[PDB]
């Protein structure tokens, strides 16, 4: 708990060399994961690189293990460690989507470098003051998604045949991407007043967005 | 007016249980209205759900009735109640567009939950300081819509054949959606100087938009 | 100069009735110009409406004449009058583009209604603090327009064959409209490194835009 | 170092006539470079204009030479001169991409006119406070670019077959250009859950952008 061998390990994990080594590895596994992208490189130096990968996964597990010895329950209430935990855990399951999620370990460069932690933490910090407006927005989407599903799903199954599909399309209308040439004008060929649904939608959603952003600037 | 039975009802509508019950119903009729979206679910449990729907419509009418007993003319000068009124009234007419408008009762979650009321009320509050710029903008749209109708409606009836059609297209140009690839470049094949109409339009409309948004930030 | 008949006319133009009458006409000629949009209406009540139009043009010329008697050289240093002048002058030439420009007289509702004048004047007021950045931007466009004309005009004459054409396309890239799917990806089929031209362009132009807008907010 | 002939040259380069002459040339070589765009003009007055071009290149080399005599090592620590240096150097190599880069000398109008220098310098000044967020963003792009390359490169080689290609597409998704109609909806025909990759991408990238812009406004 504060004994002979505890304090030995503690002085290692807390050493700058520990951090730097880990950061050094992250930038290295980073570059390695970008070259693994090339089947040319993969064909030649490929096995070299599978090697470096479990090496790094092992080093990271050892590290995480140590960090829990040194920190115990303090470790499992730290966001930055919990991230490092789950990211490294993912990289330990041997469903290809998990093989790809391995790349999430590169986000450890964020947890590791305090300049980054501080940046991310600044960004995350404005989200709580947004929840109420975001709650309002989601209700809005949900309601309009229902309305659109049953107004247009039958003739327009791809875009609106399903509550989820309508959610997708409504998000696309919010981003303004092809909303008129690709969605609303087609609808109007069948539903001449469809414009009464999407223009108010676009007005509300955009007004909310601007205010949401004025919200952020309301602290500064 | 302040009698024996009046004060009895008053203590019920004003009870927290009343509010919570109503909110409870709203979240329930909400989920129900999302499952009604699926013809699978509709095929199986469908009648169960038509049931829950008039049940809720009845409960809501009773509630609204009570709330007017307790509030009388104060009720009909409250936005939040007037909304609840009109929304529930809609849900009472038996034109499919009214069947769909029933979903508007889910917005009662806004009127009911004071955190939401406050949010919405914040948003709505900035609109009056915008009316003058919005008035200016609409005049602008109207004038340019007339000009475009008669400059391009004859060769381009779909986009500009009608004052309303031109309004629609001009709105789409304002959102910047396909303005060049899908509208102005086609026009230029017939009207080489059409760019003299839409670039200034896009300049004015965008300048106004930014200032409109600086307007909001002019209080904060 | 300040005589018997001068002061008589002066009391008329300066009367509220004068202003209101003019405003009344503007809203009327406004509605009339929107109905002239319909060949149906035009077919039936059409001549009624050509009538109301020169009537109003005459009334407006008389008014402008009076206003110069009452104001003399003060009139020709007022923006709002100079506008009214040029707009009404246009409406007096009998080239269809002038027939359409007649609709610009509806902007007299702006000059006439002081709430509008004040709004417009607020908007116009931020433009001088932008000129320097706008000068920078235009130079930027000019230079990149030259570069693009000679990098891509030969294989891509429609988009870049001409300094003006390149100006048009570059403006479209700035608005982000189809910049990749419709312009840059096509170019890359011939010029694989074209992305080195348009991504920096899009970066600079967007950075400038944001700062231009922060500029406005730098007073507030 | 501060001798007879040194101080003679010094009084010339530091003269207002020197600056004005140079500026005069820049506006002239500017106009000339825009007319060189027309093969009509090129066909007729073309050689006149190749002439004016080396004339100006020579004058500029002489100038730069002088300015280094007058300034020595102070010259090579000035951004504005270093620019003028490299821009003029480019214009001295006789690979067509260098023939086009000659047009970069028009940016000397920026270095020369102090109102511009000040503007540019204002703009550049906000960039250092952005580096941390920009670092975060680039890491984000890199990681998602890797993930997309291996999730979609095989079936969608054009958009994602290569780390660079995925970088390009991800940038396009960030600008929101055709992200749904032209990229994600096509992907979903093969990968129904692709929406789980690009919506969070679009959320993060947009949130960061707004905060990056609130950053700028955080000084004002
Ligand atoms: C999603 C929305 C989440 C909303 C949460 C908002 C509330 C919140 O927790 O924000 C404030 C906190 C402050 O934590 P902080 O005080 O920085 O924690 C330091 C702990 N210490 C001293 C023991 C090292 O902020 C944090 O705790 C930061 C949490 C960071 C999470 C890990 C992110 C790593 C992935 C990289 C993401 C890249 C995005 C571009
Ligand atoms: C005030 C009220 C608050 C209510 C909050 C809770 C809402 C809960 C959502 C309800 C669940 C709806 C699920 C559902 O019906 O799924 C539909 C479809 C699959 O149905 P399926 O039977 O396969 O459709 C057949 C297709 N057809 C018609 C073309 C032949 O599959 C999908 O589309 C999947 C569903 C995706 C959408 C989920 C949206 C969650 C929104 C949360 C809003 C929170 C507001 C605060
Ligand atoms: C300010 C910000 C305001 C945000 C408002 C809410 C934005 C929601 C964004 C749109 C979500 C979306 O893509 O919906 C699709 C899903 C799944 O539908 P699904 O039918 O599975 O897939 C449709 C496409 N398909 C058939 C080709 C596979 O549909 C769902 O399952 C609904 C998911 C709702 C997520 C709510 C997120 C709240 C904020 C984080
Ligand atoms: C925020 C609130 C937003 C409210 C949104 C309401 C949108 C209503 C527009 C719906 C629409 O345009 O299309 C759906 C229906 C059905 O089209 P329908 O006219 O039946 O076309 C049938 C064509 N056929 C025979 C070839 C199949 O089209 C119609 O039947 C529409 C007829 C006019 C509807 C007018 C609704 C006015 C707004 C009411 C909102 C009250 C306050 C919230
Ligand atoms: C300073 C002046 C202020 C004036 C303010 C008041 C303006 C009032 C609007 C005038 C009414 C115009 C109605 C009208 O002409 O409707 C046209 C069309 C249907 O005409 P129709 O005869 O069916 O066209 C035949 C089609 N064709 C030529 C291709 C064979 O149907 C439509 O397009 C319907 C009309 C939709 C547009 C309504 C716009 C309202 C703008 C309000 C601006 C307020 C400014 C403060
Ligand atoms: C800052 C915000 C500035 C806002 C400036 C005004 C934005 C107006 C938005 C565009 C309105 C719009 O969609 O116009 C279409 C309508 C009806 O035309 P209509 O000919 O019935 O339908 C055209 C399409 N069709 C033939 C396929 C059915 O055309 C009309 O009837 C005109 C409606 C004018 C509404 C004015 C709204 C003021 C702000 C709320
Ligand atoms: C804010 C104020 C915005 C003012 C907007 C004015 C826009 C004028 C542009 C109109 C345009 O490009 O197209 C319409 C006309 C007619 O085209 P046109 O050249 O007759 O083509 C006929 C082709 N054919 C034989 C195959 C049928 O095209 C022309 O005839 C245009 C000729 C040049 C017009 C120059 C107008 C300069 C702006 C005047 C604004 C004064 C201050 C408000
Ligand atoms: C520091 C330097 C400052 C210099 C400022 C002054 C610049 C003055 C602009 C120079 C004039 C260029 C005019 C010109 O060459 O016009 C080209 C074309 C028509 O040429 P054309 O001979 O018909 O082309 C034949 C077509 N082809 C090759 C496909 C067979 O026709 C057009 O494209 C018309 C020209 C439109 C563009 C005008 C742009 C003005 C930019 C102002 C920038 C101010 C910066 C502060
Ligand atoms: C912050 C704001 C930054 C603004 C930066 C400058 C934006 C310029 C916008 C683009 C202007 C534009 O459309 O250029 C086209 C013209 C005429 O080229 P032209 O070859 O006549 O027409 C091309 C298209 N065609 C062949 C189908 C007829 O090309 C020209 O003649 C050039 C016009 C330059 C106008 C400069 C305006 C300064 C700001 C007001
Ligand atoms: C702010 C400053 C912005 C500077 C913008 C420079 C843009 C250069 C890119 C030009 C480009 O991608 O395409 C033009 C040329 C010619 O393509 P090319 O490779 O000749 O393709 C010929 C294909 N064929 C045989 C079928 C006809 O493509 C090439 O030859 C490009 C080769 C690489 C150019 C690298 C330029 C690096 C940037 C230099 C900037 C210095 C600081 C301002
Ligand atoms: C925390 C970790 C930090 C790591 C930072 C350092 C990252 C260094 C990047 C790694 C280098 C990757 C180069 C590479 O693999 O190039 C791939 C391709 C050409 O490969 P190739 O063998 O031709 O592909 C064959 C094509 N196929 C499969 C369809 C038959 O060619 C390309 O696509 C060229 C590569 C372009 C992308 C360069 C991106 C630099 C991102 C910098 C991020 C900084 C973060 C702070
Ligand atoms: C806030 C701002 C956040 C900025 C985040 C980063 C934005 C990066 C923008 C996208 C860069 C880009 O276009 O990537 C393409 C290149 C070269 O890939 P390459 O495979 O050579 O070309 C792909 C297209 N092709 C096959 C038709 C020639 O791919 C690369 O080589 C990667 C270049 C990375 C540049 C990083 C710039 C940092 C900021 C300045
Ligand atoms: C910030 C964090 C962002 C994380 C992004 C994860 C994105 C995952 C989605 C990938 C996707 O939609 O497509 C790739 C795979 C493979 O598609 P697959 O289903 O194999 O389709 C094969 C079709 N066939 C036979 C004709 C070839 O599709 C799948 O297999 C997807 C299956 C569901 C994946 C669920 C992932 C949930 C998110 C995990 C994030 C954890 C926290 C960072």
């Amino acid at each position: 708990r504060g004994s002979h061998m505890y304090l030995r390990i503690t002085n290692i994990v807390e050493s700058s060399f520990f951090t730097k080594f880990i950061i050094y590895l992250i930038v290295l596994n980073g570059i390695t994961m970008g070259l693994e992208t090339s089947k040319t490189f993969m064909q030649s130096f490929g096995v070299y690189t599978t090697l470096f990968n479990q090496i790094v996964i092992t080093i990271f597990t050892i590290e995480i293990i140590l960090r829990i010895y040194v920190h115990r329950i303090s470790f499992f209430k730290d966001p930055w460690s919990l991230f490092d935990f789950f990211v490294v855990a993912i990289s330990l399951v041997p469903f290809e989507i998990l093989r790809v999620l391995r790349v999430l370990r590169l986000f450890r460069l964020v947890t590791a470098v305090p300049q980054m932690r501080k940046t991310v933490s600044a960004l995350i910090s404005v989200i709580p003051g947004m929840l109420s407006v975001i709650a309002l927005m989601t209700l809005f989407f949900y309601i309009f998604a229902i309305m659109a599903t049953q107004l247009f799903g039958e003739r327009f199954p791809e875009w609106f045949g399903t509550l989820g599909e309508s959610f997708y399309t409504l998000f696309q209308v919010m981003t303004l991407e092809s909303w008129s040439m690709g969605i609303v004008r087609p609808l109007m060929e069948v539903y001449p007043y469809a414009w009464v649904f999407f223009i108010p939608f676009i007005f509300v959603v955009t007004f909310v967005m601007i205010n949401l952003v004025v919200a952020i600037i309301v602290d500064a």
